[PDB]
Parts: structure tokens; C-alpha cells; sequence
């Protein structure tokens, strides 16, 4: 019939966010293997031209937004597919191959372009078995055009996720400890008229960790 | 291997009219017995660092406490609640919460209880070896090159501005870390 | 996640010592038979000289300090021994034996100490048996010279600790009330030259009641 | 005291007064200090209980 | 290890009209041979250090002897029978007993029968290293300073007051040290 | 455990005065990192205090080098080489010679060859803790006193007095201590 009260003198509580995610979002994320689009093979007039990719999650469209809530990353597999569309009457091959120290200059021929890591060439008609690559985690076989990074050497490393392009007045020392590595397309045989010969797709893994606030990540 | 040592990291003020926002750097260097040690050495690797709050105000005080870390020296700091609130290891309590914390100064349990704690994640630097440094960053440098020698930072927050500057609490630090290389402490910067 | 606090309006507690110790010392002690010194048998000039020692812990020198921690005390059992040491060709005897009031006069004579209580005498150089039974629990035997207080008058009273010396101005019906009683030793052959043929030695029981504070036990 | 609720068409007006806002969607209130049984709540999947003060939107107008 | 060592410690006088009271500093350095030995370390620890009375005097002769040792420099040193009898190892026998302890000299035995012995526990010096001294304590020494090298301290007494002044027996030592440390005997101090 | 740490000594100084030598107290006080890592922590142990003596002049040089501990503050520093040559850990060599300790700076085996080095014997510290004092001796100071809180004094001399004061040699010293009890480097003293 009767209860007792006895209120406290003020009320409050604690909290620790962090059973392994916080605001309801995991602390840890591994994408597993995925197939994005990275871009065409872009033929020019000019020999020295060649194309740069920055490997970084800024290059997966959807999964970009994604990694925005986490503070670090780390590339497990980042692997470029080359998939020609065009006649094979076409003359010319590509060439593809990463940069690993963002202060080394990029190839602007043959003989230096082979030297890259991973590095891989073909006619530009060639590599149509790599369709079948895919949205797969097959590994490359018949004459499939591909280059993947040695993600061995990150296995110990974590890097700050950075939303921002390198500027010009940046040390490429500096602009070194925060990007694994390049990746550099480049075409042998200079065209009259610029086409797009093929694509580059890409198959990659990386690991997401640390929460942080989309907004505050810079 | 220091072990774990118990640190006074600084009091816990709040400024009239204006969230408080004390942000702290992950080094040994202000620590009265830690910071003189590590002087004699090149090197340092965080195994553990935890920040405990301690309360010394009356439960009638209003208001929270916010703590938490960033770990990418480019990241902003956190302004409002919901922002902090997705901070690695965030935790939050009334202003004069906290004192079961207490005993973790002397102990090396782990925190629990109403303690109000915030612990910095260390297996993130396992395998890294941070060069030990006894000055503060410039303004003028690039926030990427302050991330290569700064584990990371750890915020402290108000939940709203007070009319009256005060200082609720005490900020704690155990921490443990690994000194490796040796060096002359007066050519150590 | 979230832990609720609600703070009391003060915080304190309740403290009553005595699980059957105070302040870390016990509040009840029995000190067992226990053989200490008491003093030498002193022989002089004077007929009339006689030495008297009061019936108190105080003449305890270790178990003295000891005492000071408590209030009440108990004589349990209170025998001295007297144990000879001088050459057999020594002439003269002792006498000893207790005086139950502290009104009553100090013996003088021989006739007169032979009806004190637990009175016993001997030639200074006999009850050399005596030596066996320090340390020892033993009972008297031998040629053993003895005289023990008989403690059953005692069996339920309660002495307050007192730790100053009677005074001259103090009533003797007063001084009776907290000193047990009084142990008298003469010497029926006065000498030219002072000298010590034996000694005193003290077996005794004592219990121990009550805690107070030493520096406030007077 | 607190009040909460929710208003299911944008176009109907902010309630003003304990009177009306008493009429909102999952309306609750309870004094400033109350509710601290909540705090349970959070990070689980339990179900609202003890002093607990919570309002939460009948979702089923949206399956 | 030297051994067990018998060495004269010294009479046991008796001067007239008060009570006797020789006070010996338990150190090697006044003994004959191991004061010698000693010379040549620096640190000494006492294993055994016993010492033995052994009687010169008729059975006539009135009186007995009080022996104990002080293990506090500070404490101050017994005047009556009462408060000798409360030291450490007290012994007391007639001036003229004690004979049977003659065997213990050129022996390793334990004391027993009528033997008149001392012998100071010394489990509590078995980690310590005390630094060898031959010079004797300043008067204006603090006793707390002293205490720190002088292992303890060998009382004897009369129990009471004799006519003419005699030396009823002899002092003896059975003693056994450790020795560790080298350093010039001259400069031994 | 500090493990092994070398620290620079001084110099070998020869001058023209006979019962010249240097002495130089066993503290980490004077080190340069020793003594800074030292200052958290209110005791210490010695495990490994070597001195090791290396050259820096002509193989025309005359004269010896002499070097040892004294462990009782109150013994007197050797005059001579007859009483140099009884101090602990005693060990000699001519002047220009001892290359063969260079290794032994960061190594950790032991002295051998010409290597010229003197060790001050541990194990008679293994019970014990010493509270790190910061200051200077007093010169009034009673020696028993210091004693107790100076493990010991390593001394070096030179037997050929010199005509022109020179530096023959470097000291060099590699120890390995234990610290113990926290205590903040500003109030250690
Ligand atoms: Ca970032
Ligand atoms: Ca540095
Ligand atoms: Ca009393
Ligand atoms: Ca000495
Ligand atoms: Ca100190």
C-alpha cells in the first residue's frame, strides 16, 4: 500500500561509447574484395603524357563516403584491370605500372616505363580474358592486362585518411607519408586524334579503422 | 618499459559564455616523471594511455564532461556534442561524476564501475617507433607533417557554456610506453 | 554503455569498535605464569629495616608498558622466591610474607613477621632448590624458600590500573582500596657491613581488562 | 518538467503550451531530474522500463 | 669466514663503593687477532658473538655478575638488576661461577650446563654489511649516527656495591665474522 | 632496470702535487642521462658500476694510471702506491695503453686484453635500496654520515707526478642500476 522514496541528491550517468562501434557505426571495417571503376585509357597527341591515379579511397565512388567515417585505412589488394574495347585494327599498347616514392619522377618512355613496379604492357586490343576478372576474386589468368600493387609492404602501416588533393607547394617528401603510391598509365604510340582504346577497372581491399566524426574528417 | 605511471595531466576549466575545448597532445614531454625520463631517450611507443576523470565540485554543479581522441592530426576539432560524440573513445558524465576512478591510479585494472574514463586505442602503433619531441608544433606547419610525430590528441569538451569560470574536475593519465635509442637529454628536441 | 549515478545528499558512516580488541590491542589479556625479577635481598644496620615492595604491574618491567594499554587488572597469582647466593658460612636468615591491609604496621621483629600472611624463612644461604623453579610452572619443592599471595581474595574484584606512588599525605584506608596487598622481607641478624646474599625473583599471573589510552591511564 | 512528442504533418503547427503538446504523437514528459532508468536503454535492444522517458515514432505508417 | 675465534675481552672489574658497569662496543677492532685480520677489510658481519665468564675468585666472595647486550645505541644503558634483567640475553650468575665454560673456548659447542655465557642473536645482521671502524665515537656523536656501525652493545654489571675494588673474573669472546672488502690497513679507519 | 649505460667520467688529470688523485663518488647524480633518469625515482641499487680508463696520447708517455674503490666513506684516499694497490678492485696500467676497453662501451662482456678497468663489487648491495641524494657532501658533515648514503668512492692517481698538468686518458663508466619508488624530479633531493 505504502512505497518508500528517497530521491538522490542530483541524478546523472556515464557513458563510454565503444562495444566496438560508436554511434552506430563499427570502429573496424574490411571492404573484402570489390570491383570499382577507376578510369578510360585516355590516347593523346604528346608522348611525355601520361595518366596519374592516387591510390586512395577518394577513388571508390561509393565506398568513398563510407571510409569519411572512419579515421584510418590500409590497402590489402588494390589490382588495375585493363579491359580493351576497340577494333583490333587499332595500333599501340599500353603500359601500367606503380610509383612508389611520390618524389620519383614519372616515366616518360618505354624503357623507363617497364622499370615500374608491377609493371605490364599489351596491345591495345588485347587483355579481353580479363573480363572475366570481374566482380570476381579469381586471379589473373589468360591474357589479361592487369598490375597490383605489393600490398605487402602496408601490412604494418595505417594511414590517416585525407580527403584533400596534394597541393603544388607541397614537399613531395611530406606528400610521400600519407599516399601508398601511384599509378601510372601511359601510351606508346602518340595519336592524331585523341580516343579511349579500353578501361581501367579496379579490384581492390582495404581496411578501415578508428571512428571519427564525417564532418571533422579532413 | 616504464610501466604504468600515474600522471597529472592538468584540471578540467571552463571558461564563462564558451564551450570549453582543451585539446592535448599525445607525448610524455609534460609529464613531471615521465616526461624526465623519456628525456634521455630518442624514442617512444604508447602501450597504454588512458585519461581518468576525477571530480572536486559539489553534485549541485551543472553540466558534462566530453573526452575524447583524434587520430589524424588534419581532422578537426570537434565542436559540438553530437560531433564529439563520434571520437574514439568517447565518454561523457555529469561534471561531478567519476570518483570510483579513483583506485585506478595506483592499480592497473581495467577501468570499470562509474569510472569516467577514456582509453587511446595503442594497437595502432605496435610497430612504430615516434621520435621523441620536447617542442610545440609551429601554426605554420602542415598538419600532415605534425601527424608523423604525433600519436594522436585527446580532447576535452564542455556540454554548455557556463556563467561562472570554474574548474570541476582533475584530468589523470596512466600511461605506458617503451623508450628505445639513447640520447643526451640537453640535445634532446 | 550507460551507467546511472545518483549521488546521496552526503556521504558518511558509523564506526564502534570492539570486536573484543581496541585500536589494534586486545581488550581482554592474560599474561600466563610469568617469572620475573623482583629485587635483591638487601640486609643493613637497622633492626627495624625492612624492605617492602607493593603488589603491582609496575613491577613488571616489560609487561609494565604492556599494562599501560589497559584499564582493570586481576592478580591471579603472585609468589616471589628467594634464590641465595653467598658463601654457607654466612650467618642470619630471611623472612618474608604479605600484609593484606595497608592500615596494618610493618612487622619489626621476628614473633611479630612470623604472623604475616604466607610468612616463610630461612638461613640466607638455604633454598637453593628454588632455582629449578623459575620459568617453570612447577610448584614449590625442594628446600625452595617461598611465600605466595593467596589470590583468591582477589577472584572478583577488579583493580584500577594506577601508575603513581602512593603519597604520605594519602589515608592509608585509601591506598588500601586500590593496592592488593603488600610483600615484606627482613633480615633477624643486623649487619656491620650492608651486603645482597640472594636475590628476589617474582612468579605471577596477572589478567588484563578494559582498553584506554596509555597516556590517559594515570 | 519535459515535454516530447512528434508532429506527423509537417504542415500542422508547433504546439505551444503543455495543453496541446500533450495531444502530439508518443507524447511523454516527466520532471527535468526523471528518467535516469534510461540510461539502460542505450546501446541495447531492450525495451523501455523503470522511469524511463522515451518517445518513439509509430513507424508502421511507413512500412 | 674467519672461524670461530676466542680473544681476551678484558677483566670484569669491581671498584668500591658503586655498582660496576663496563660497556664494550661489539667490534673487531680491540681484539688481539681478529682486530688484526680485520684490519686488512673494509666490511665485517658478525655470525656468532658470544661471550663467555669464566670465574678467578674464591667461593667466598660475596656477589654476581649481569651480562646483556643493547641493540639500540640510543637506549640508554641499565643501572639497576630489575632493568638489566629486561636486555637481550641476560645472564646472571655468582662472581665465582661459570667454570664449566672453560671447554667452550677451544670448541664449537653451544653454551650449556653451569657455563656463565651471552650471546647476541645475530640472524638480524645476516644481510647487512657494517664498515669496519677503529676509532671510538666522538662524545658529541648523535646516538642515531653511532647506531648505524656498531652492531650493538655488550653491558656487564655487579649487583651490588662492593668494600674493596677486584677483578673476580675474566671476559671472553667467542666470535665468528665475515670479512669482505679490500683496502690498505693503514688507511683503514 | 636501467640495464648498461655508458657515461663520461671525466678526464684523467696529472698535475704536479704528489698525494694528487681524484675522487669521484658511486651516484648517478653527476650522469648525464643516468642522473636525469634518475631523478624520477626516490632509491636505487647498483648492479654493474665499471670504470673503464682509455688513452688519448703518445705511446711516448711515461707514468701509470691507478684506480680502485674505497666503501667506507670514513678510510683515508691513498698517498702511495704500496696502499693504492690494497683498494678494492685495484688495477693499474701504463699510461697510453688500454685500447682494448673501447669495445667494452657497447658491448657488455667482460674486460679483457689490455683493457684497463676497475668494477666495484654489487653483490654487496643486493639487500639494500639507497635514497638518490642530489646535493654536494656538507664539509661539516660527520663521515659515518655520508657513509650511509654513499655506496662508495672511486679514486684514480697517478704515480709519475708531472712537471706540465696534462690528460693522458678519458674516464668512462658503464653501470647498470635499479630504480625504485616514485617521487617528483623537482622535490627529489
Ligand atoms: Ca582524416
Ligand atoms: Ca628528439
Ligand atoms: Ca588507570
Ligand atoms: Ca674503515
Ligand atoms: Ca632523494
Amino acid at each position: 500500500v505504502s512505497r518508500p522514496l528517497n530521491p538522490p541528491a542530483a541524478v546523472g550517468s556515464t557513458l563510454k561509447a565503444g562495444r566496438g562501434r560508436t554511434a552506430g557505426v563499427s570502429d573496424w571495417f574490411d571492404t573484402g574484395m570489390i570491383t570499382s571503376y577507376l578510369g578510360g585509357f585516355q590516347r593523346t597527341a604528346g608522348t611525355t603524357d601520361s595518366q596519374v591515379f592516387i591510390v586512395s579511397p577518394a577513388a571508390l565512388d561509393r565506398v568513398g563516403t563510407i571510409a569519411k567515417a572512419y579515421a584510418l585505412w590500409r590497402p590489402k589488394h588494390w589490382e588495375i584491370v585493363y579491359l580493351p574495347r576497340c577494333s583490333t585494327q587499332t595500333d599501340g599498347s599500353i603500359e601500367m605500372g606503380f610509383l612508389l616514392d611520390y618524389a620519383d619522377s614519372v616515366p616518360t618512355n618505354t624503357r623507363t616505363m617497364a622499370s615500374s613496379t608491377s609493371f605490364t604492357t599489351s596491345n591495345v586490343w588485347g587483355g579481353g580474358d580479363g573480363s572475366s576478372l570481374l566482380h570476381t576474386s579469381m586471379k589473373s589468368m589468360g591474357n589479361a592486362v592487369t598490375s597490383a600493387l605489393p600490398c605487402d609492404e602496408f601490412s604494418n602501416k595505417w594511414f590517416k585518411l585525407s580527403w584533400s588533393t596534394p597541393e603544388e607547394s607541397e614537399n613531395a617528401h611530406l606528400t610521400d607519408t600519407y599516399v601508398p603510391a601511384r599509378f601510372v598509365v601511359r601510351s606508346d604510340f602518340p595519336v592524331v586524334t585523341a580516343d579511349q582504346p579500353g578501361h581501367l577497372w579496379l579490384r581492390s581491399r582495404i581496411l578501415l579503422k578508428g571512428s571519427v566524426s564525417p564532418s571533422t574528417n579532413l
